[PDB]
């Protein structure tokens, strides 16, 4: 969807659009670090949600 930063609220709204299902996986947070501040990649991002 993005090439850039989306931090949380983007993060979890496009983890959202990225599978739009389960609410994909947001707990354990072991990303957001380099996803707000540093591009991430759709790809491993597409991989959150089941």
């Amino acid at each position: 969807f993005v090439n850039q930063h989306l931090c949380g609220s983007d993060l979890v709204e496009a983890l959202y659009l990225v599978c739009g299902e389960r609410g994909f996986f947001y707990t354990d947070k072991g990303i957001v670090e380099q996803c707000c501040t540093s591009i991430c990649s759709l790809y491993q991002l597409e991989n959150y949600c089941n």
